[PDB]
């Protein structure tokens, strides 16, 4: 009765914080009641001081309930806990809840914009590596929770509290490399947060930089999460760009940390400057490079801004200029002669048949493997269907059947629809084929479906009126068969038909009116297809088509690179070994750049003599 | 767009008006919740994010940010 | 400044309905043409007048047409004022009642806003929603 009301009034006065003298007299009464217990006194003191239901303490109930007079309350509580020697057992306490598990006063204050209180708590012996592991802090769907790597340092860095970040880095008790329940250190977490500049104003990047300056080591970026990814690979797997543009391009002025950078200028006689990047985890040599992660995944829908970056773009361009152009031309020639021999055969109905039978197996196996790996992959399924139909046609050819030719001819048609694929190589033809695909996916299906609807709706009526028997004269009662009427409508929409009022009909007037309405509706539907095309034609088409072109070209380049053997890959390795700093030899990519605007005495350079060799 | 969404909402309200009272009551869009000064009223919960503005959240109904 | 002077006097009658039955708020809602024209000052006066009188009376009353100021802004093509009304977050602990937009919890940038649906839902005779949707004017 009195004790429960006492505890309730304690927490209520904390939530209100109307007067610290109230709390002083109240904690004095608590200390006076403490004398009643002789043994196990501090545990009971905590229990009367702690909400055992949720595992919550009065200090947390205070920090949650912010008021201007909170600092004095916290000082009083901490001085009391020190006078009774429960400071450590009091600060480090956390919740017992399933979602709030691990939350502490420090993470509360940092979830708030208050840092001084956090400093006071840390001076009192507060834990800094507090891992808050809970459904709240480890949610799904980004709703009803908030993920930040589950550390106070990560919480402060994500929330733009750099002073507290410096504090938490200053203490030796800090564990920068501390991995969370998910395995993500603070870098991974920052990478999980950097939505976009328009949303954040690019503070996460500054914190990334500051943290890497605070720890001059490659330890963090070398780490891997439970998924098995470096934070670079993590940003790539996600839709993060500005952070990646920062990472892949770093020029540091500090000669001591000069090793941590990945971009370098080796000489600059003036406006000229031969910048020098790195390729450690970027080239395809790694298990899952940044390039693969960017190119293969369609889960992002941001890969254009990703690939437009300097090193990736230059790597793609060089790999196409070296071998992929020739490989594409070569596959094109193979398919060219393949389909030409196929035509020669199908027209006149041994060497060409053998060549076709030999070359079909490679395509078949490659298509099967691609499907096992798998609207970008439509072409693979189409080639697979083509090869399947061809092998079926030949198998039928061996047998004494007659349907074989049908399959064969179908393949031919499909085959000549597949050469469009190779047109995608050329930039003009690239945007050409991509416009084909986008239009056939977006606008044409609507037209076709609703036009089939109208075909049925009007052809049923046309056949109904044509139900008037011609006395066994198919020429008299045109539109007699339903399919016949639909075929006549098709000829009409193309204009081949020979329309005429049919005496074999009960009503020529209604027939003509309905036909005219059908023609009008078909014209208007075609016209609306054209309008819906023109509506997006100008702005989205060009950009989307060029983005898709570059993306699919990179995909093809990586595919062909994966097709090659180890030794040829070793031969075509782009980049060059270079001495960076302190007996460090790493791979690099060279880009000669020119700048007439930014003038500066070039202080930092690898090579004194600007000579290319 | 303005015509499409508008007609959609109009027809949504039409369907809602076609119903009887007891079904509507059953559905009960919105949750009853407590507001300060000993008040109880209907409310609608919407989760939203704001990165640009940072501030100490003095005005909060529940101390614990738990969904339940 | 003149509005402050007028509200400070005890003889003043803020709740005075005109011959048409409209309060101050209905009148202001009859004036909010658009932002490009006014520069959004009427919203400020709405806020100030509400803060001068901590009650629900003004928003509760009706005109001779029988409509709240909210229902009136919905009846007219008035958006900015409505955007304000339907989303009010007052930091004043005393006047917290008048607010309709409430923050249930804010751990960080994520936060659950708790809007209000007293006369907005279809339960009422004429909700804000039906009013907005069923008028082509």
């Amino acid at each position: 009765r009195k004790k429960r009301r006492l505890k309730k009034r304690i927490f209520a006065a904390v939530s209100e914080g109307c007067v610290e003298e109230l709390v002083e007299l109240l904690v004095e009464l608590q200390e006076l009641c403490r004398r009643r217990h002789d043994e196990d006194v501090p545990d009971f003191l905590m229990h009367k001081l702690t909400a055992s239901d949720t595992g919550k303490t009065c200090l947390m109930k205070a920090l949650l309930n912010i008021n201007p007079n909170t600092k004095e309350i916290v000082r009083i509580l901490l001085a009391f806990a020190e006078e009774n020697d429960i400071l450590g057992r009091f600060i480090n306490a956390e919740y017992t809840e399933e979602a709030y598990e691990g939350q502490t006063a420090l993470n509360i204050a940092i979830e708030r914009r208050q840092g001084d209180i956090a400093a006071l708590l840390i001076a009192a012996g507060a834990d800094v590596n507090a891992h808050a592991k809970g459904a709240f802090f480890n949610p799904k769907y980004q709703h009803e929770g908030f993920y930040f790597g589950e550390t106070p340092l990560a919480l402060a860095a994500c929330t733009n509290q750099p002073e507290i970040v410096q504090l938490l880095m200053e203490h030796e008790q800090t564990d920068i490399t501390s991995r969370d329940s998910r395995g993500n250190n603070i870098l991974h977490a920052l990478v999980t947060v950097a939505e976009d500049f328009k949303t954040q104003n690019d503070f996460v990047k500054r914190m990334y930089d500051m943290i890497l300056l605070r720890s001059g080591n490659w330890e963090l970026e070398t780490t891997r999460n439970n998924d098995g990814l470096t934070p670079l690979q993590l940003a790539a797997k996600m839709g993060k760009a500005e952070i990646l543009k920062y990472i892949l391009s770093r020029e540091i002025k500090e000669k001591r940390l000069r090793s941590l950078s990945r971009k370098f200028t080796d000489w600059a006689y003036g406006p000229v400057s031969s910048s020098l990047y790195d390729l450690t985890n970027v080239d395809t040599t790694t298990d899952n490079s940044v390039l693969e992660i960017t190119v293969y995944n369609t889960n992002i829908d941001n890969r254009h801004e990703m690939l437009t970056l300097e090193p990736l773009h230059t790597l793609l361009h060089m790999k196409w200029k070296k071998f992929a152009k020739h490989m594409f031309f070569l596959s094109f020639c193979f398919y060219f002669f393949y389909n030409i021999t196929l035509t020669l055969v199908s027209y006149y109905r041994l060497l060409g048949r053998m060549f076709v039978l030999i070359w079909a197996m490679c395509i078949s196996v490659k298509e099967g493997i691609a499907i096992f790996l798998l609207s970008d992959a439509w072409f693979h399924f189409v080639f697979f269907i083509q090869a399947v139909l061809v092998i079926l046609s030949v198998f039928l050819y061996l047998f004494a059947y007659k349907e074989y030719l049908a399959c064969l001819v179908l393949a031919m048609a499909l085959g000549w629809a597949n050469m469009l694929y190779y047109t995608r190589g050329f930039q003009s033809m690239g945007m050409y084929s991509v416009m084909i695909q986008k239009v056939i996916l977006h606008d044409v299906l609507k037209f076709l479906f609703v036009y089939i609807v109208f075909l049925l709706g009007f052809g049923v009526a046309l056949a109904s009126l044509i139900e008037k028997c011609p006395k066994d004269n198919k020429d008299c009662s045109s539109y007699g068969s339903f399919s016949d009427a639909v075929l006549e409508l098709f000829k009409l929409t193309i204009g081949l038909g020979d329309l005429n009022i049919q005496q074999n009909s009960k009503y020529p007037i209604l027939f003509l009116f309905l036909l005219i309405t059908y023609v009008i509706l078909t014209f208007v539907l075609l016209l609306n297809m054209l309008i819906a095309l023109m509506g997006e034609t100008v702005e989205n088409v060009s950009k989307e088509s060029e983005r898709i072109w570059r993306l699919q070209r990179a995909r093809t380049i990586l595919e062909f690179e994966k097709m090659l053997p180890e030794w040829l890959r070793s031969r075509f390795r782009m980049g060059e070994l270079c001495k960076v700093a302190e007996d460090d030899f790493r791979l690099c990519l060279r880009i000669n750049e020119v700048k007439w605007t930014e003038w500066k005495t070039h202080v930092s350079f690898l090579n004194e003599d600007p000579g290319p060799v």
